[PDB]
């Protein structure tokens, strides 16, 4: 039947009122009065710039809206595939199995991309936009969205896409009639890791993933495809990793699985940036070889953080023969990635030091068992894989390990340099491993596991209780933790930040839970490091949830729909 | 491609190793070798009588499985309903996208229903069955369930679809060759509460939830269908609770849909057993009857648990003329159950003593605002509505109230009596209050806080942090609490047990995650009390949760499957 309600703006909530017939006043749905009772409308993540919203909305015939492309170049594909997508993202306010009356306003969108042959991820890439709306003629509207790049154009559609609003009364789609935004990310780099190694995740969800990022303006997928675990990634040149190290045949990413999730996300304004990582983190695939150390080493607690133990051993010069190998495949279907992670997840001393070849290997060097040799080790095989890298990319690009033994930036300069290597930092923003690596010029991603740690929260999954990092992270503890606040005066060395999906507790089917809507806390974060905190951003963190689960993201639940309908009356 | 590894048992492990050519001992398949290497297979629940597996397997062909129903009733749509089904639950052994060879024996099922004309629910109802499997003839396979009402036969039938298994090494769908199965649950009463008025849940999750509820033998599906935040259930004596309380048109319970629910319930053997909660917990379609307190009352914070604040005045004589239309309105559909849920949740004293209504029927009583006299108000509701629930369903029959201050077996014998009156347990195992209405005769449903609420462990709702039961209850912590260990020489008054899930930041979308498998714990707990504890049930855990993925349910991840697949190196 018919809606009962109204809804009427007072000291910046929307307050349910009867929608009684004896009424000169037109009645507001709950969407149209939240677009102009919040600061930001129903906007995520806020704008930067320019967010004039302007004070009416105006009824819009579905079926009306055409795309016009204005400059043509070498991103002709990815704008006609952008401008396609664009009524399918429009179609989102509309709940399912409503239907909208097909009256009203004609919109004509104008795709301006002032350099249209770039398609190229960079950390220097330009993903500012500028948006207009304002009626044109009697009988329509001029949707105008100008941007340097594809990358900021498809920013700016989704922009767009949210100012539309479905009148649930009337069952009219309506739109925002006077609109002026400029907008531009903080940070170049804002992503989700996405380990596919502790559990398989179906390509299906992996690209379910990245249409919710693009909703966004997330911009980078860390994939980590390898572990101890499984190795799901198909390499050609090295068959038996992925024959020996998958969970099964049909839990693998081929060539054309992989080249597929590259592309989509390509066209969504996503990196995808695999992961190999070593000389840790490895195991099962590696049988026969040789060219691990420790694999399934019991008691594991001697030997390594989590079951199944096993390491790389760097003393094989053959080992660097299936590294190059590993790394050609990697970017022969990983190739939009600018960038390469190569792990530096924390060595074993022990498990080095328990195999005889190792050991031999360090008299010969005149290196001791003192554990400043096995950080000399450690930095030997860095040097070697970097180097097959490089030759596997055909040219250097930026390499990322995480903090570390090795990375501490007491003696990082030893081996690494700023130059060439991006930390990932998984530490407290309040550790002093953060200023010390800052003041060297080192560059940072942050994914503190205080704040970013996605997986935190769940039972044990060896013995009873709950998981190492417990308390599960709220979506309002993702939100404060700025980068800003940590770095301070160093904050253009933060590239960004990561919320991490470790996976032994998460696969499918947990996927669109684990992230959503919390991920978007960091996206908001990450593109306009706000000064305000959670509370002022929460109505709109509630009404992104709901717009997830219009797209079919079965995203985690965050309060009553009671909250959503009554701003003001949940609170503490 | 092919699979490339074999399991072999060794002490109760399933050992991994590669599959060499050069052997002429026969591969097993991981399944395979579960089903024999473990004391109960890949059975869920463990049996309570015999449990004999035998040693061998015997390859199937699928399309030659025949199901015979040998003795006529009344439950012959519900047995030939049942049968329909039960080819789908064989092809749960089967992963998806894997295609069995249709080659080997054919299977003779034989239903044995010693009662078939029996179908109501009840405490009393009997829920055993016989399994026996052995070879027929030399072409086939003779199955034969006999039990003493449909009840115990489909539990039957779940129990049969759990010996087949799928060789992923040759593409052969096997089945135990020698069974001889008997089984009884220890507890009548295994359910889950369902708070669908905090958020709304779409009925075809309902349904799945019910489906997997019958796949590990749960039987009560407790419907908490209204709440302060919403009334979603379609009273047609009462329109208005509906239309003004419902979250949105569409998020409501039709009595066409609640038939659908309860006659799906009914075919699983799942009793679907509504609550309406009074006198608190009442807000959302109350509107315009003054028949209610203090609904949104500010600040919340003094007045009730959570926002909105609101309670039944039960000084109103018109309040049960509209209890009375809702309970029957109820009991129209929701006709297969033989129990009646009231809440009985924590009333808020402040709420009625700021009622001037209120307090002038408590002078002219004689009563005074001390507390002594609140509780005398609580009482004198419960008896009026109590007439009207009896009224209203045309026959006395149990009703539950939870622990309360009403409840407390100090004054409990003043209002209720033990054969009136079923009491749901929220308070911990170790709670003086369980011992203290366990000897005055009280029968009790399990749902202890500390184990059993599925809701905890998330972000706060109101204000930041975690909610309020936090941590997150894992699995090993719902198998363990025990009703028989909580209750001692009274055990034969606990009924049993439920998981709640309340919903204030549950709803559809998160269904699956919150109850699986988690609730398949509570399921083996209750049906089977073993005195064993998680770790010894851990293995076919990790399977049953595998189940469920295979059905659809989106269930949480326990382990990485890497620990599935070696069982013995994943420990603490």
């Amino acid at each position: 039947e018919d809606v009962v309600w109204r809804w009427s703006c007072d000291n910046g909530k929307c307050v349910k009122l009867k929608n009684d017939p004896r009424s000169s006043e037109p009645a507001l749905s709950l969407e149209a009065c939240k677009m102009f009772c919040n600061e930001y409308g129903l906007l995520w993540p806020r704008p930067t710039g320019e967010a004039d919203l302007g004070n009416f909305l105006s009824k819009i015939n579905l079926n009306s809206i055409e795309v016009k492309i204005l400059k043509k170049g070498a991103t002709d594909d990815l704008m006609e595939a952008a401008a396609k997508r664009f009524k399918e993202q429009v179609s989102l306010a509309i709940p399912r199995g409503s239907t909208p009356k097909l009256t009203g306003k004609a919109v004509d969108v104008y795709l301006v991309n002032e350099n249209p042959n770039e398609k190229a991820f960079s950390l220097e890439m330009d993903e500012s936009y500028g948006l207009r709306v304002s009626p044109s003629g009697a009988d329509r509207v001029n949707a105008t969205i100008t941007a340097n790049s594809f990358f900021g154009m498809r920013h700016g559609l989704e922009t767009l896409s949210q100012l539309f609003v479905f009148d649930d009364i009337r069952d009219h789609l309506l739109m925002v009639r006077d609109v002026n935004i400029s907008d531009k990310p903080v940070y170049p780099y804002r992503g989700i890791l996405l380990d596919t190694a502790r559990n398989y995740y179906s390509i299906e969800s992996i690209k379910r993933t990245i249409e919710a990022m693009a909703a966004v303006k997330l911009n980078t997928f860390h994939w980590h495809i390898t572990d101890s675990q499984s190795f799901p990634f198909v390499t050609t040149k090295r068959p038996n990793l992925y024959k020996f190290g998958a969970l099964s045949p049909q839990k693998v990413y081929t060539k054309a699985a992989i080249r597929e999730v590259v592309r989509f996300g390509l066209e969504r304004g996503v990196r995808v940036l695999p992961e190999f990582d070593a000389p840790a983190h490895v195991g099962e695939g590696w049988q026969d070889t040789d060219l691990t150390v420790c694999f399934k080493a019991e008691p594991w607690k001697s030997y390594c953080v989590e079951p199944p133990c096993g390491q790389l051993n760097p003393t094989k010069d053959e080992l660097y023969q299936y590294l190059e190998d590993i790394y050609s495949d990697m970017a022969e279907v990983f190739d939009t990635t600018d960038i390469f992670h190569m792990g530096g997840d924390e060595v074993s001393e022990a498990c080095w030091n328990s195999s005889d070849s190792i050991q031999n290997f360090m008299m010969q060097n005149r290196w001791d068992l003192d554990k400043e040799s096995f950080l000399k080790l450690w930095n030997y095989f860095q040097q070697k894989a970097q180097d097959k890298a490089y030759k596997a990319f055909g040219k250097k690009l930026p390499l990322i390990l995480w903090t570390s033994t090795l990375t501490n930036y007491k003696h990082i300069d030893d081996y690494l340099n700023k130059d060439d290597y991006i930390i990932q930092v998984w530490t407290t923003g309040v550790d002093p491993q953060i200023k010390g690596l800052l003041e060297k010029g080192y560059r940072l991603i942050m994914s503190n596991y205080d704040a970013l740690y996605f997986d935190c929260g769940y039972g044990a999954w060896v013995g009873a209780g709950n998981n190492w990092c417990s308390p599960y992270i709220g979506w309002q503890k993702v939100y404060d933790n700025s980068p800003a606040v940590i770095a301070l005066e160093h904050r253009d060395q933060v590239l960004g930040g990561e919320a991490a999906l470790w996976s032994e507790q998460s696969d499918t089917s947990t996927l669109d839970g684990r992230l959503w809507p919390r991920a978007a806390a960091l996206a908001e974060r990450l593109w306009a490091e706000p000064a305000t905190s959670w509370q002022d951003a929460e109505y709109r963190m509630l009404h992104i949830r709901e717009r997830l689960v219009r797209m079919g993201i079965q995203a985690e639940s965050l309060q009553p729909e009671w909250c959503y309908q009554n701003e003001g009356y949940c609170y503490s």
